């Protein structure tokens, strides 16, 4: 009973090469051509591409012994560190680690978290002076390696990104890492190993740093608006006993600090683009921020959570432009999708790229209309119908942070510049790990009257 294949073209390598060439155009060709699920060989991979929201349950409900997400990466060599993230020696270590990175993200920190938007912001607005021109992926990478180092590691992260060049070090984390990485075999990447290396002593400082501290002031371990993931990674414990190492805090902050950054960036930068290019998504926006700001000059934490709008204007461009394309499963034992028994050893993809052009969830799924959520309610079509943060047990833990950090950063630069792009909005580059624009995307800015 197997899903229908894409004929090989060469033995091994199978389809490799029109799937490098474009890895979302091949599952958007193929679906069309083979149906909701069909199986391609890629460099001796045997994946099988689920293609419609409407049997995407037998993805997502999944228990970790039939759909395995660390069989996909395990035998990968460490991004993050050993015996962290995909490396752990199980999954419930796993999600106990991921636990470590969530517990620092409560209503009580998100309060603070806007605090610190409006403080990088008003750093940044200096650097820009009255008016110029400024590349949007860069300025979203920028405010946010700084935002999110310091919303999951406290402000003691701050000196070394000004002054011991964090940023250029973490940046080098992703070194040669594509999206076709994960097909090539292990290669040397001795600038990663130099990135890793250098973030981790310095992770090491801010550890050693955080345990004088706690030993000066106990009485921050009682305060929730001052608890970060390092304070929760200096108090959390293994449930089996096995002792939670320095090696393992520095990985975990590593993988926390990658995720808070890259995905919220990306999103950051597609969002502002499209709504600064669309006069009617504008003026909708601005009036949102307008009534929400009332005759207050800064952010708090109830404004943001009240922009509904400006919320589906970043979900309309999670839809188009998903910095995460595929979603991948291990089959650990033959899966049952439909009348089809996907073969043990298979992976299982879902695409969040394909996902958001299907049109029988999206009416003209080519244009930005955040108006297909809020007046529409075509992401509730289908239970699985938009999954740009994933679903079931690996769904995003990110999600409200990501929301908040990009909701708070587009309100505040709409509140201090009047902004334009300049040419068209591009295509997404399938050339790095976290996808986001062809690189040139410019864009003017002037002070607001
Ligand atoms: C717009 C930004 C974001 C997007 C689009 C995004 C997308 C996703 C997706 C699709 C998954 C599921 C992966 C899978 O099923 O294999 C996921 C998992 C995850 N995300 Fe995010 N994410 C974002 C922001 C964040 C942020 C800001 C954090 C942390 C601060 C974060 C932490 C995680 C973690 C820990 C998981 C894994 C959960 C698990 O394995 O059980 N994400 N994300
Ligand atoms: O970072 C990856 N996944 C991201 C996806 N993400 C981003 C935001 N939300 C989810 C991710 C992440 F960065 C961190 C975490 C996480 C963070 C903290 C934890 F405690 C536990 C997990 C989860 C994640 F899913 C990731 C990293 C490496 C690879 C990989 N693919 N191929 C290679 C590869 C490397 C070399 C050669 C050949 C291949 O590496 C794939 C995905």
């Amino acid at each position: 009973k197997l899903p229908p294949r894409v004929p090989n073209l060469i033995p091994y390598v199978g389809s490799f090469v029109s799937f490098a060439k474009n890895p979302v155009q091949f599952i958007i060709d193929n679906s069309k051509k083979y149906g909701d699920v069909f199986t391609a060989t890629i460099l001796g991979k045997e994946m099988t591409f689920l293609n419609h929201p409407k049997i995407l349950d037998t993805f997502f409900k999944a228990t970790d012994n039939e759909l395995s997400l660390r069989d996909v990466y395990r035998f990968m060599r460490p991004v993050f560190g050993t015996g962290v993230v995909y490396d752990a020696d199980s999954t419930e270590r796993m999600m106990e680690q991921v636990k470590f990175v969530s517990s620092g993200l409560t209503t009580a920190r998100f309060r603070v978290f806007v605090d610190i938007f409006e403080d990088e912001i008003a750093h940044k607005v200096k650097e820009l002076g009255p008016e110029g021109t400024v590349d949007v992926a860069e300025l979203m990478a920028d405010l946010i390696i700084f935002t999110a180092s310091r919303c999951l590691l406290g402000d003691e992260v701050r000196q070394y990104l000004s002054e011991k060049n964090l940023g250029k070090l973490y940046h080098d984390i992703d070194d040669g890492i594509s999206p076709l990485s994960f097909f090539y075999p292990s290669l040397p990447a001795p600038k990663r190993d130099k990135a890793r290396k250098a973030v981790g002593e310095i992770f090491q400082e801010l550890l050693d740093k955080r345990r004088e501290e706690h030993k000066k002031h106990p009485e921050r371990l009682l305060d929730e608006s001052k608890m970060d993931v390092v304070d929760h990674l200096l108090t959390q414990k293994y449930k089996d006993g096995q002792e939670l190492t320095d090696v393992h805090r520095i990985g975990i902050l590593i993988a926390g600090l990658f995720a808070g950054q890259h995905t919220s960036s990306i999103t950051s930068s597609w969002t502002l683009m499209n709504v600064i290019s669309n006069k009617k998504v504008l003026e909708k926006v601005r009036k949102e921020q307008e009534e929400i700001m009332g005759s207050d000059k800064v952010l708090d934490y109830d404004k943001v959570m009240k922009m509904d709008y400006l919320e589906a204007c970043m979900k309309e461009a999670l839809r188009m432009y998903p910095p995460l394309i595929m979603i991948m499963r291990m089959a650990r034992k033959p899966r049952e999708c439909e009348q089809y028994i996907i073969p043990k050893g298979n992976i299982l993809v879902v695409s969040p790229s394909v996902a958001g052009r299907c049109t029988d969830t999206y009416t003209n799924p080519d244009v930005f209309d955040p108006e297909r959520l809020t007046e529409r309610k075509e992401h509730e079509k289908f239970k699985y119908g938009a999954v740009p943060f994933g679903a079931g047990r690996h769904k995003c833990i990110g999600e409200n942070f990501a929301l908040l950090q990009v909701k708070s950063i587009i309100s505040i630069l709409l509140r201090y510049f009047d902004m334009e792009y300049i040419g068209k909005i591009p295509d997404p580059s399938y050339t790095s790990l976290v996808v986001g624009p062809s690189p040139p995307t410019r864009m003017r800015y002037k002070l607001r009257k």
